[PDB]
């Protein structure tokens, strides 16, 4: 009961929404004191409802259970052939990750490799010898810096954090095997003094500034069962987002992978980072596959004042690892009175997850109409990757 036949035609052009500037306060210490609420620890997905409509996310979940009923081989297959954006996911970089980075650097106007002071001027030319810095924290750090080295070569400078083990980095790249222009950090992230020592050591490779941008993911998969990957996730992303205040310096940015932002959890833990930030946004890029969850939160220009925050999810962190492997959970960090109180940040939140879901659904049903008739195409693959690689600044190579 889909029409996917009903939408857009597939463009390199990509659209930025942000959220509305916040005009609120940064909380501090005193107003956030009863903001933490631990109760029973719950994974149901299917009444997360507060900032998504209850048919939509239900038609949703519907969609995504009869699809991974489907044989993986099959809708792989289906899957390359449906995604009009196939033919950019592969090409030049070695990590996939690249791409998505060079991808979303374009879009936000060059703000992670060339990052700009409050008058509007770069703040990191070549002839200073002065370098762009950055972290890179992921289970395989070297895709996402992949990309910036690449770009900015010798005048960068780059810290990374592994989420899985010790050697788990992407050193195999030109510029990323050079210990000088990106340095691992030597692998539980939950532990509050691995939080520490990583931004010491930033800290003090950076003046005590801290990076110009982090980039992060704050998710991570599971099989058969992609509606709870938020809530597996939610630990890990408080982590990240509480790095981004930790070594993302004033001004500094901050781009995060998450999936879906249906809980009060989520969507509290981006209220902060609202508050936090001078802009922020949920995006979606086109060489992130259209039928999944996956998204990215990009925040810009850290605000001055921000270590209550900091030190407030610092404290959340400590009592989720409390809290591990009980039937007791977080399960909200800002008050739904609050979030709710703010009405523009509210419709924004609801305006984004429905936006998701309804292309989601769409685009999971294109995928099962490959599937049934494997004749069907999308004839525009090749255009696509060429006009995308053109503006972008990609070279159509290997």
């Amino acid at each position: 009961n889909v029409d996917w036949r009903d939408e857009p035609e597939p463009s390199a052009c990509e659209q930025v929404s942000w959220f509305p500037e916040c005009t609120t306060e940064i909380p501090d210490t005193q107003e956030m004191s009863d903001w933490m609420v631990v109760g029973k620890r719950k994974m149901i997905i299917e009444d997360e409802t507060e900032f998504c409509g209850e048919e939509l996310l239900h038609s949703v979940l519907q969609c995504k259970s009869v699809f991974d009923v489907l044989d993986g081989e099959e809708m792989r297959r289906a899957r390359t052939r449906a995604n009009p954006y196939e033919m950019i996911r592969g090409v030049f970089f070695l990590n996939r990750a690249a791409m998505k980075m060079a991808n979303m650097d374009f879009v936000f106007d060059r703000m992670f490799t060339n990052p700009r002071d409050s008058y509007g001027k770069p703040l990191v030319k070549d002839r200073e010898a002065e370098l762009l810095y950055f972290a890179d924290v992921c289970a395989g750090p070297g895709g996402f810096s992949e990309y910036v080295l690449w770009r900015k070569k010798w005048h960068a400078k780059g810290f990374g954090m592994t989420l899985k083990g010790p050697n788990d980095f992407k050193l195999e790249d030109f510029y990323s095997a050079s210990s000088e222009l990106f340095e691992p950090y030597y692998g539980d992230i939950t532990r509050p003094e691995n939080i520490s020592a990583f931004r010491n050591f930033v800290l003090d490779n950076t003046d005590r500034k801290g990076v110009h941008f982090l980039m992060a993911d704050g998710g991570f998969s599971v099989e058969g069962q992609e509606n709870l990957q938020e809530i597996l996730s939610k630990q890990l992303l408080l982590c990240q987002f509480l790095m981004a205040l930790s070594i993302v310096r004033t001004g500094g940015h901050f781009i995060c992978k998450t999936f879906d932002l249906f809980t009060p959890f989520s969507v509290g833990l981006v209220y902060l980072l609202y508050c936090c930030f001078e802009r922020v946004c949920l995006f979606k890029p086109i060489t992130s596959r259209p039928a999944n969850s996956e998204r990215y939160v990009v925040c810009k220009g850290l605000k001055v004042g921000i270590d209550d925050v900091r030190d407030y999810l610092f404290a959340v962190n400590i009592k989720l690892n409390q809290l591990r492997n009980t039937d007791s959970d977080v399960n909200l960090v800002v008050p739904l009175e609050v979030i709710k109180g703010d009405h523009e940040f509210t419709d924004y939140m609801i305006r984004s997850n429905e936006s998701h879901c309804s292309l989601q659904i769409k685009a999971l049903a294109k995928i099962h109409a490959f599937v049934q008739d494997t004749t069907l195409s999308e004839p525009r693959q090749a255009e696509i990757r060429k006009e995308c690689l053109r503006l972008w600044g990609i070279p159509d190579q290997a």
